[PDB]
């Protein structure tokens, strides 16, 4: 996990910069949202924090871009307006930028994630955790976001359980997607070729009495 | 849904009694703690907020009794000494007391909380939300958390498959406590009278074989 604070001032990222230390967590300064948007780009980071004016800009399209990370905007006029702007304009938490006192901005950010990580399926040594919108397969953690990767946490969740044609397409889309018609059909057989490779497990089934049958592997009950 | 505000000061209550309650949502004032403590124990709420301060004692047993609720205290004096404590004693979001301008509250409250409502399960006119703790049944939606409940969302999840008798005692029973294998003819007695009676509808199937097997109804299908 890193932080990203968008500030021109280095004196008020440095103070920053050695106050979420603590916690063991990484700091990065930039200038204007050109460098925090061209930064971010390359590396990912789970506090999207900034203090520049135009922030209401800025966490717009990282809310849309990236609705699955944090959004930790600041402002030296905490008023009324801002305050509706900030959360209806897509702002996890709103810090006056003067700071109560730097422990009192880190608190926030410490209570906000602490341990950071969590699961809610879980067969065999593979782990899926569709809250955290995160796979992990061996032992490997790997992100998701888009179409091919929202298929592979569908079966994730509803698994051991009959799953028909129909069932993967009202449970992801085609035609407001306007995905080509007859998805299902090169979607099944490639995300196939696709997972028994990568887990080596079986886990579908093909039939015609309704369509594909999702199993649970060999017990993978602990002994 | 329904807000506690818990005010000494009844002119700033009840601005606010009546402020949300244009959002088309519930509020009550009540004088010190013990009126609240004393009301919310025969109602549930699903936003408390209290301007007492000194119910950091309070809100801190809040999480502890509900820690699956929502609270917003607030404070005529926000210092970064409160506000650590805030996130530390058990408090989701602190608000300084003279307000923004009410409406800036309630939107924090609107964003937080406006549509609400979600469910894992679903199966004809019944729905079961486990991830909220809480049971529907005919369009009534009422609270649960005593030792029989979670037991019933158990079988709710594990819905359309196997289970045997001793899974259930480890079930809900899992850390080491006076279980004795064979106090389940009480418990699985207990669970069929006590879930019959509210839902008319069976969704339990009992065979010697195994243990205990879990599926919908038998008419769920119009046929």
């Amino acid at each position: 996990m890193r932080v990203l604070l968008i500030e021109k001032n280095s004196v008020l990222g440095g103070e920053i910069e050695k106050g979420l230390n603590v916690k063991g967590f990484m700091a990065d300064v930039t200038e204007s949202l050109e460098d925090g948007e061209y930064l971010m780009d390359i590396r990912n980071y789970d506090l999207v924090m900034v203090s520049d004016k135009n922030a209401l800009s800025f966490v717009s399209r990282i809310k849309e871009k990236h609705s699955s990370i944090v959004v930790l905007v600041s402002s030296d006029n905490p008023t009324s307006e801002e305050e509706v702007h900030a959360f209806e304009q897509g702002a996890d938490d709103y810090i006056a930028k003067p700071y109560r006192s730097i422990k009192a901005l880190v608190a926030r950010i410490e209570a906000r994630l602490r341990f950071w990580g969590s699961n809610v399926i879980e067969i065999g040594d593979l782990t899926i955790s569709p809250d955290e919108e995160k796979i992990i397969y061996k032992g490997r953690e790997v992100e998701v976001k888009g179409k091919p990767f929202e298929v592979l946490t569908h079966l994730a969740r509803h698994r051991d359980q009959i799953v028909s044609k129909e069932q993967l397409l009202d449970a992801i889309w085609e035609e407001p997607e306007m995905v080509t018609p007859n998805v299902i059909e090169v979607a099944i057989n490639q995300i196939r070729q696709k997972m028994d490779k990568p887990l080596g497990i079986s886990t579908v089934e093909t039939v015609r009495r309704r369509g594909y049958r999702f199993c649970y592997p060999k017990p993978a009950c602990e002994e």
